[PDB]
Parts: C-alpha cells; structure tokens; sequence
C-alpha cells in the first residue's frame, strides 16, 4: 500500500506563465481532482539574474499565490541548474550569468572524456558552490517565510535536470539515447581533486603504485579512465584503480548532497521544518549490456546505491526516483530496465528507512499509470509528482484523456 501520508501532486508547466488565467482555470481543475500540490521548478536564473544576492521573487510569488488561491499546496524545487541553452533546446534558462566572474571556469564546470565543458549546474568542487546555495535558500526561506502552511515540502536541485548526478549523457555533447554517455571528471580541478583524495588515501606516489599494481613516477600521471568505453571489458571496473576511480567519483555527489542538504536544513528548519528532498536520476539504459553493464549509470556517478541511499538517509532527505511509469525490456541494443531499477532502488531506500516520492520519466497515460500504480504500492511511497501539467490538463482548464485514470489509479490512494 501507499503510505499514510500519500498524496498526488503534478509538476506545473516548463515555460514561464504568460497567461495567468489559463494557469488558475488548470489549477482549478487538478484541485477538483484531488490533487495535492503543484510542483515548481523555482529557477536561479530567475531569481538572482541581476547580480550576486541580487534577489527577484515577485514572479514566483505570483505563482505561489496563485496556486494558494485555487487552494493548492505548492512545492518548489530549488532549481540551482540550466534549462536548455542550447540552440533547438525546449527553454533557455542559463545559471546567473554573473557567476562567470566569480571562479574560474575549470573549478566551476564539468568536462567530458573528450574535453567538452558542460555548465548545466556548479561542480561540486567548486569553493563557492555551497555558499551561494546557503544564501539562496536564506533568501527563499525570507521571502516565502510568510507563506509557510501552504509549502508541504522542498526540493533541491543536486545537479543537472535537478538529479544528483554529472552532466554524463548531452545531446550537445554528441550524445544521443542509448548513448551510456561520458565520465566528466575531466576539468584540471576534478583531476586535481582525485590526485589529492588518492594521495590523502594512500599517503604517497609509491603507496598509490602499491594499491594499483601502476608505475607511476608522478601524482600529475593519475588520470580517470582515458577510454570510458571499454572500462568494464579492459579489466578498469574490476581493478582497484577503477574501484578507487568510481568511489571517488560518487563520493564527489555524495559530499555535495551532504553540504546542499545542511544549508537547506540550517535555512529552512526553523522557518518550513517540512521534509527536503532531493532526486536520484533514472539511468536506466545499458543495464545489462554485456560489454558496458551499468555504463550508464556509473558515467552518471552511480557506484553503490546502498551507500548512496545511506548518504540521503545521513542527510535526513527524503528520496525523490523517476521512471515509475516503464516497464522492462533489457533487449539490445538499448540494455534498458527501468522497472528493475526503480525495484532496486525502491528496496534499498526502504530497507533504510528512507522515504520515497516518484515521478514518471516522461509523459504518460493510460498502462504508465498502472505501472506507477504497482509501484508506489509495492514500496509505500509517501509521494508521486505526475511530470505535467499540460499532460491533464489543457490551457482552457478542460481535462485531457489522461485525467481520469490518473484519478483512479493514483489520486485515489491518497486521504483527503
Ligand atoms: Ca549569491
Ligand atoms: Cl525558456
């Protein structure tokens, strides 16, 4: 069964609201559904555009009161990464552009196996990136302060797409599905940072040799893998190189949900004292591809999902996983298993005592809402976000096809 506490909440539009009365009529009709709260992406290139701790809500506490008015909770996400950018791309929401003058590029970005620079959030290893979360959050724990019964809950935004995770797989990379995409430890910084986390590991240069089984002559030749392709089948994932690699690579996330996590808490405990959460990706293609197994998953900084999973625990963050509306396949050449993986992650949080919110991956209806459906009941989820709005409900607040069923399906698990 769902949780005591379930509730059904849709993720509101992408593009900024321009017509504010289609917005309320669509409202109007989710909460004569039942449904709970609205979902926001509430962007930083909204909200600090003009300069540092130059701060602009007015637009996002227009939304709020709209959503309050049509006597809706409201869920903002603290959306401290990029929506689109690029020419083609369905927004164009860059990070603060000042934040390019305040740290150098390398120390800021990510950069991929083949040397492209990926700005879609702040790199973890960036000095700066925790502090201007901490004064983020005080500024929207100040502002919505006075909106306190209406905010159930708060979302942060640990990555790219708002996924604790690298920017691994990037169509203006050259990436395309069932790509398993990149390692993007690539900056001078990153690689800094590994040299350094193996040298504070094993001490020096000659103990680094003596736990690999390398000949190195210098710290300044460890590099991550110089081939990400072949890292499984050229023995790299079995090696305790590419075991030291992968850990440190997921320990760099993990460290960033920790430092994102006690700002959010230190900011927002005493003003909300609701539950904060953050996302896990669904990196659910090249699975079990034989050559690559995980590929995916281990490009986007997924090592453990059980230490992972603790770190969220650690944290005191719920857990926030998508693609519960899809089914297995595991066929080739997409090795994609979807359901399998929302089992295992689902298990391991639950094994823990870490509350679970699902999302569905992309738009869906009609047998996506059975499938989401056996989920949230197998693992007593405490939340489901159907990704969106316009997928219920059109611009002139009439239902589409879809409403129904997720009416039936989903709404219906939760009290009112
Ligand atoms: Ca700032
Ligand atoms: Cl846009």
């Amino acid at each position: 069964a769902v949780a005591d506490d379930f509730q059904a909440s849709v993720m509101g539009p992408l593009a900024k609201i321009n017509d504010w009365g289609s917005f309320k009529k669509q409202l109007q009709t989710l909460k004569n559904n039942g449904v709970y709260a609205i979902t926001t992406d509430v962007w930083w290139g909204y909200v600090e555009s003009a300069g540092d701790n130059q701060f602009d809500w007015s637009y996002y506490k227009t939304y709020a009161n709209a959503v309050k008015e049509a006597g809706l909770k409201w869920v903002p996400i603290i959306s401290t990464h990029k929506c689109g950018g690029n020419v083609g791309d369905d927004c164009n929401i860059p990070l603060p552009s000042w934040l390019s003058s305040k740290g150098s590029a390398d120390e800021m970005q990510f950069k991929d196996e083949s040397g492209y620079a990926n700005s879609e959030a702040l790199s973890p290893l960036w000095s700066g990136t925790g502090k201007q979360y901490d004064e983020l959050y005080a500024s929207f724990a100040e502002n919505f302060a006075g909106y306190k019964s209406i905010i159930p809950k708060i979302y942060l935004s640990g990555g790219p797409s708002g996924e604790l995770r690298y920017p691994s797989y990037y169509p203006a990379a050259g990436w395309s599905y069932p790509g398993r995409g990149k390692f993007q430890a690539y900056t001078e910084t990153a690689k800094n940072a590994f040299r350094t986390a193996m040298n504070d590991k094993y001490g020096s240069l000659d103990k680094i040799n003596a736990a690999w089984g390398t000949k190195l002559t210098s710290l300044s030749q460890i590099n991550p893998p110089t081939d990400g392709d072949g890292f499984y089948t050229n023995g790299g994932y079995n090696s305790a190189y590419g075991k030291d690699f992968l850990s440190w690579y997921q320990s760099v996330l993990e460290k960033h949900l920790g430092v994102i996590g006690a700002a959010a808490h230190k900011n927002f405990d005493s003003v909300f004292g609701v539950r904060i959460g953050a996302k896990i990706s669904g990196l659910h293609w090249q699975m079990n591809n034989p050559a690559m197994p995980h590929g995916t998953e281990q490009a986007g900084g997924y090592y453990d999902y059980n230490r992972l999973i603790q770190k969220f625990k650690d944290a005191d963050l719920d857990l926030t996983f998508t693609c519960l509306e899809m089914s297995d396949s595991g066929t080739a050449p997409n090795y994609s298993l979807p359901s399998t993986l929302v089992d295992t992650v689902s298990s391991i949080a639950n094994a823990k005592g870490v509350r679970l919110n699902g999302e569905n991956a992309l738009p869906t209806g009609g047998s996506g809402f059975q499938k989401i459906e056996e989920k949230i009941t197998k693992f007593g989820y405490h939340g489901f976000t159907l990704l969106r709005i316009n997928n219920l409900v059109n611009n002139d607040g009439s239902p589409t096809g879809e409403l129904s069923g997720f009416k039936q399906y989903i709404i219906s698990k939760a009290k009112p």
